C-alpha cells in the first residue's frame, strides 16, 4: 500500500460552501476543489471538521462527495470524513461514502461522550470492518475530549484497513515511535506543526491553511523532501501568520473569510459557527498579506 | 418562576433502556421512570448524556419522551435533552419535545466544533426562542471542549426562557456569583460536587448515581435543606463509592451495569459506549454494597 | 489531638513586612499579627507562600517567627512554614522553628523538581520525624507541579505528627473521603473554595484575603457552624470581589497592596514578586469597596 | 556572537555525583565531565535541574563548577546553572559563577511563586545585568508553573547578554517565530523533541539522555546538519527508549542509575529525589540495550 500515492501528500480539509440561504452549494464546491488541486493539493478531505461535518446532513455529505469526485477525482484523491460519536451512524456513512467512490475514509475519535479506550477500539474496528477502503484515524483530543492512547493506536494498526493517523494531538515522540513500529502513515492535522511532523516522518499534511496557501505548502513539502531544510523553514515562517489567524478564528471561520478575501465566495458557516466580523476580516487580511497570499 | 416546582430538585439523567437486540425498550423505560420517582426523584431528564443522546435517533428520543411522560408526567417533571452541536437540529428537536409535552429543556454546549462565545450565545438564544418551555444551559467543558464563559451565561440569563444551569464545569466560585447576580437556578451536574453545589446555592441535582441511590440523595437534599449539614455530609460519604465507580466507568456504563446488579435490566450501551466487563462488575458491586444499595 | 484548638480555625498566611531598605520589619510584623488576631484570626502561618518564603533567609524566617510568637503567641496559634524542595533544608528549618516555639508546621509539596510519589512520601515522613510538632501537608500542584496523590496522603495520615492538609488542589470529593477515612483535618488553602470546603468537613481556613476581611471570614465560619448557611453564603458573596482580585494579582501583591490601602503599610514584595501597578491599585480598591473593607 | 562556538551544540545537563554519605564528589564529577566530552559533548551545564540544583548548596555549586572547569574547560564550554525563585540569590550565584570562570549562564524561570510576567522580566534583566556572561533563559512551565510568554521573551531578547533559550515548553511554532524575529538561539531542553527542534532551527541540545547516548546524539546533530534527515530520524528512533525511560523515572533517577549500569558510578540522588528500584533498573537496562548503550 503506497499511502502517498493512494491518499496524497498535500490535502486540504475543504470547507463546505453554502449559498446565501444556508443551503449546500455544490457548484462552488466543484470550483473550489479544482482551485485547490490546481494550486498544489493532490488530495482533498470532504466533510472533515473544517467542512462543518456537525451541521450538514448525511444527504448533503453524499451530494458534496459526489460533486467533488466528479470535479477532481480523476486527478486527486478524495477522502471522505465518515466518523461521528455514533458507531452505527459512522458505519452507515462509511458504507455510503464507499458506494459513491471515495478513495479513503477519515474517522475522528468519537467526541463528547468520552468512551473508554476499549470502546474507541471497538468503534474504529467496526468502521474499518464496514468497507474495503483505506482508513485514517483522526486523533484530536482538544476537540473530542479523549485521545486515542498510543496502545490503542497500536492495536488498531493490526487492522488491515487502518493505514494511518491524522494527528492533532501533537505527541510527536509517540507518533514517531508508532510510525517506526507499525508502519502507520502520519499526516499533520495541525498546520503549526507541519514542519516538525515532517521531521518525524509524516507523509504529508491534511491542512486548513492550504485553502489560502496551498502553493507554498507544496513548496515546503518539496523543499523538505529534497533535504533543503533551510528553505522549508523559510516557507514555514512565511505562512506562520496564517497559523496565527487560525488560532484566533478557528479553521471554519478563517477558511470561509480568507477564501472570500481571495475572490472565492463560499458563503458563511452554519450556526453555532459564525462568520468573521469586519474587524476579524481586517486582521485576517493583514496576516494574509504578510504571508504573500493576498495583494 | 418556581424552578424547584417546575423542574424539580432531584432529577436522574435517565438511561435509555435498550432490548437485547439493541432497540429502544420503552416498556422498561416506563418501569424505570416509575422506579426512580418512587425512590425519591421529583423529575427526570430524558436523552441527556447518560441517556446516550449521541446514539439514539430523533424518533427514538420522542418515543422515549412520550413513554416517560405517560408513566410519570402527572407526578414528576420530565425534562427533555434537546441540544446538539447543530443549531438547526437543536431547534427541530426542541420543538418536537415541546410538541410532545416536555416540561422543560436541557441544552448542552455544542461539542467538538468549538464555536466562539458569540456563536454559543446565538445558538442558545435560537434554541430558547424556539419554544415556550423553560430551558437549562448545560455547561460541561470537559465533554464539549469549550465552556460557557461567565459573561456569556450572564448575557443569556436575561432570556425569559433560560432559567438555570446544569453545571459540570466545577467553577463553584463563578457559579455562586452568577446565582447571586442573575437569579439563575443551578443544578449540580457532577455527583462528586453535589454537596459543594448545595452549599453555594444550587437548587438540586441532575444526577447519574441517583439511578442506584436516589433514596439517599433525596435524604441528602432533605438533610441539607433542614440545616443538618453534618448528616448531609455523612450521606455524601455513604454514596461516595458510587461516585468513585462513576469516575472509573463513566455514567452510561455505571448506570446500566448497576441497575442490572439491582435487578432492573436496562440492556447494554450502544457503541462506542460499552458494557462493564466482569472485573468491572465485581468492583462496582463492591462499591454498591459499601453504599448500601446492593445485597 | 484537638486540631481546631491546637492549630486554629481562621488563620492568615501572613505577609512578611519589609522596611524601606528592604530588610525584615519585625515591628510591623508584630503590629500586623496583633491586628489580624484582633480582627478574628485565631492562628497565623508565618513564612507561607504569601509570606514570601522563596525570598527570605532562614534567619529572617526565624526572626519573624520569634516576633510573631512574642506578639500573639499567648492568644493565637503560630504555625511556621518549614518546607522546601530540599529535604535536608526542610529538616533544618523545621528543627529551628520548633526550637523557637512554633505551635505547628506547614510543609509544602517539594516544588519544581517533580519527585515521584515515593520521594514525596520519604520527604514528608522525614520532616515529620524531625520535631514533635503537629504538621500540615500543603497540597498545591498548581505551584509545585506535582500533587500529593490520594494514596500518598492516606499513607502519610498514619504518621502521628501529620495531622491535616492545607488544600489548594480543589479535589473536594477526594478530600471529603480522606477526612472521613483517616481523620486528617482539612484547611481551605484557596479562599474561593472556603465555603465548599466547610461543607465537605474542613476545620477552617488558611486564608490570604483574611489580611483584608478577617472579620467577615470569622462571621462566615460562625454562621456555617451554627447551621445558618444562608448567612454564610451571603458573606461569601460579599467577599467574592477579593477572591477575584487575588486571581488577578496573586496573594503576595494583593495582600501588600490591600493592607497599604487600609492604612497598614507592610512594604513591597521582593523580586521576582512585584508591587501592584497604579492601575492594579485602582482596580483592587474597587473590589475592596465592593467587599466593604475599604471606604 | 557565535552561539554554537561560545556555548556549544551538544551539552549534557550533567548530574552532580555524590559520595556514599551524600557529600559532593568532585573527583567523580571531573571524571564524568571528561567522559561526556570524550563521547561528543562540546559543552556541559553544571547545576541544572538534572544536576540537583534544589538540594546542593551555593558552596557545592561553586566547588563543582571549579572542578568541571579544571577538567574540561580548555576543550568544552562550561555553562553554570545560576537561577532560583529568589532574584537576589540568583544574582549572587551568577556573580560567583562568573568569578570562577564559567563560560555562560543558564537561568530557569522562577518556580513555585508564580510571579507575573513583568516580575519575570525584572528578574531575568537583573540577572543578565549582574555579569558579562552570555545567558540562556530556561523556559519550563511544566516545572516552574509559569511560562515565559512570547512577549516577555521578545522583550528580553534586546538585552545584550541574553542570547538564547533552553526550551522545555514545546511551543515549536512560537519558538520558530521568535528565532526568526530576534535571532535568539534555541536549545532543545526536552530530549523527546530534539529532532522537531532542529527542524524549527534550534542550535543544539541541552540533553539528559546524553549521559548515556551522547555519541548517538552527536551523530544525530551531524546527520541533520548535513541534510540527511532520514539518518537523523533513524538515530532519534534508536534512542527513543531512553526518552521513554526518562518519562518513567525523571532525569535525575534515570541518569544516575543508567551511568552506574554503564560502569560509571555517580552515587545516588538526594531526597526528595530517589534511587531507582531493582524493577526500575531492569526496565531501564532493557531500554538501554534497545538503544545500544548497554551490553
Ligand atoms: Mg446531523
Ligand atoms: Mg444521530
Ligand atoms: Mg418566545
Ligand atoms: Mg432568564
Ligand atoms: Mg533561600
Ligand atoms: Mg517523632
Ligand atoms: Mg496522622
Ligand atoms: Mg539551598
Ligand atoms: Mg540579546
Amino acid at each position: 500500500f503506497d499511502v502517498a500515492a493512494r491518499l496524497g501528500t498535500l490535502l486540504t480539509a475543504m470547507v463546505t460552501p453554502f449559498s446565501g440561504d444556508g443551503s449546500l452549494d455544490t457548484a462552488t464546491a466543484a470550483r473550489l476543489a479544482n482551485h485547490l488541486v490546481d494550486q498544489g493539493c493532490d488530495g482533498l478531505v470532504v466533510s472533515g471538521t473544517t467542512g462543518e461535518s456537525p451541521t450538514t446532513t448525511d444527504g448533503e455529505k453524499i451530494e458534496l462527495l459526489r460533486a467533488v469526485l466528479e470535479a477532481v477525482g480523476d486527478r486527486a484523491r478524495v477522502i471522505a470524513g465518515a466518523g461521528t460519536y455514533d458507531t452505527a451512524h459512522s458505519i452507515r456513512l462509511a458504507k455510503a461514502c464507499a458506494a459513491e467512490g471515495a478513495h479513503g475514509l477519515l474517522v475522528v475519535t468519537p467526541y463528547y461522550s468520552k468512551p473508554p479506550q476499549r470502546g474507541l477500539q471497538a468503534h474504529f474496528t467496526a468502521v474499518a470492518d464496514a468497507t474495503e477502503l483505506p482508513m485514517l484515524l483522526y486523533d484530536i483530543p482538544g476537540r473530542s475530549a479523549v485521545p486515542i492512547e498510543p496502545d490503542t493506536i497500536r492495536a488498531l494498526a493490526s487492522h488491515p484497513n487502518i493505514v494511518g493517523v491524522k494527528d492533532a494531538k501533537a505527541d510527536l515522540h509517540s507518533g514517531a515511535q508508532i510510525m517506526a513500529d507499525t508502519g502507520l502513515a502520519y499526516y499533520s492535522g495541525d498546520d503549526a506543526l507541519n514542519l516538525p511532523w515532517l521531521a518525524m516522518g509524516a507523509t504529508g499534511f491534511i491542512s486548513v491553511i492550504a485553502h489560502l496557501a496551498a502553493g507554498q505548502l507544496r513548496e515546503l513539502l518539496s523543499a523538505f523532501g529534497s533535504g533543503d531544510i533551510a528553505t522549508a523553514r523559510k516557507i514555514n515562517i512565511a505562512v506562520a501568520p496564517l497559523c496565527n489567524a487560525m488560532s484566533r478564528l478557528g479553521g471554519v471561520t478563517l477558511s470561509k473569510a480568507g477564501l472570500r478575501l481571495q475572490g472565492i465566495d463560499v458563503g458563511d458557516p452554519r450556526l453555532p459557527q459564525v462568520a468573521a466580523t469586519p474587524e476579524q476580516i481586517d486582521a485576517l487580511a493583514a496576516d494574509m498579506r504578510a504571508a504573500s497570499v493576498l495583494r
